[PDB]
């Protein structure tokens, strides 16, 4: 059984570095799980402004916000109250990679609200690459491939970060999703997302953020 | 002009992650750079007992402790008292990855001491692999190839984690070393290392470490 409703709001503290640079971002936002939307506002508390693309984080700041159809199993509505975590790599083809966890708990006030502690680490970022250079401009739409592996459900995807002087900047995910209760497992699916940064100041110490994410089984094998 | 000596003294305070589990791990130690070799005694002051192998934490437990010939130039024991700080991804076979930081700086004071400000984190590491089961042995001893980009120092290397089952588990290093003030660029050169854990408790809180490194050009390229 699900208690995921149709409005649920989520709160947000993610402590982290990259390249050595300390900062702390916490946010809040509300979402649709059942329509995969989602919408937040992201504030630098610490560490501003930072020296590197807001870009690659904001992927960091839940896969409930995905439209999943009945025909396949949404490993994730189904381990709240409870939640899940999740661990993550993305490595850059530059060599810049980045590590992130994010624990995932529901408030049982009954406001429906998500809280989510969150880590953040990068390293090996080039100097004059488009990171440490701030030359990212969005990452582009992406098919994240759903697969389960020991027990637990692993999430990978080609992801790129369109750049300001045009071309793309590949970065490799790949996530362990982990419920911290015992849910049905899904077969191999997929989920398509895009995420935008929808507005922002200067220097990024204020984001906004939206998400689209939908849940399917592939092209059918019939045109 | 180098303020290094031949005793020095280090002390360090590690803060991290591994798939999520928090810890806090500090220590102190002393070394020879010049012979490049040391040893200090860790303790675990908050996280304990660690629920992985206390081997994927004791490279990132400083290159100064190098025996440089005088026809390689030394990136690291030029940086000082200033220091210099580096940047390490560790990548190994099964998806496990950790990445790890240190800003290394020398006391204010004439102690002839290091400090050591680490920040360590790993992820997706499988529940039945060695590093959460616990089942590494040791840290093979290595070469590891550095190389000047972009300004900077890289080292990398490739690791080997003996198991206890025999076998081992590889990880890939990939350093980038980043000197706080202007320092003359070494040529390509290489950096033999062997670390090894000389004593520990049961659960890992408290350990004692090993490690002897130095610095060549390769092997001649006439034999005999
Ligand atoms: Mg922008
Ligand atoms: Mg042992
Ligand atoms: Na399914
Ligand atoms: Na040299």
């Amino acid at each position: 059984v699900s208690v995921i409703t149709s409005e649920m709001k989520m709160e947000l503290r993610m402590e982290g570095a990259v390249n050595g640079h300390k900062f702390v971002i916490t946010g809040k936002g509300s979402g649709q799980p059942f329509e995969g939307i989602q919408n937040m506002d992201l504030t630098v508390i610490e560490g501003g402004p930072l020296p590197f693309a807001f870009d690659i984080l904001t992927t960091v700041f839940n896969r409930v916000f995905v439209k999943y159809p009945e025909e396949i199993v949404d490993y994730f509505k189904q381990s709240f109250p409870e939640g899940y975590s999740w661990e993550r790599s993305m490595s850059y083809e530059d060599g810049g990679i980045c590590l992130a966890t994010n624990n995932i708990t529901m408030k049982k006030d009954g406001s429906n609200c998500f809280v989510y502690e969150i880590r953040f680490d990068g390293v090996n970022f080039p100097a004059n690459g488009p990171v440490m250079q701030r030359k990212t401009v969005k990452w582009e739409p992406s098919t994240e491939k759903m697969y389960v592996r020991d027990g637990v459900l692993k999430g990978d995807v080609n992801m790129a970060l369109l750049l300001q002087g045009g071309g793309h900047y590949r970065c490799d995910f790949r996530t362990t999703y982990k419920a911290k209760k015992v849910v049905q497992l899904p077969d191999y699916h997929f989920v398509d997302h895009r995420i935008e940064i929808t507005s922002h100041d200067k220097d990024y110490n204020k984001v906004k953020l939206y998400e689209h994410a939908k849940a399917h089984s592939g092209l059918p094998r019939l045109a």
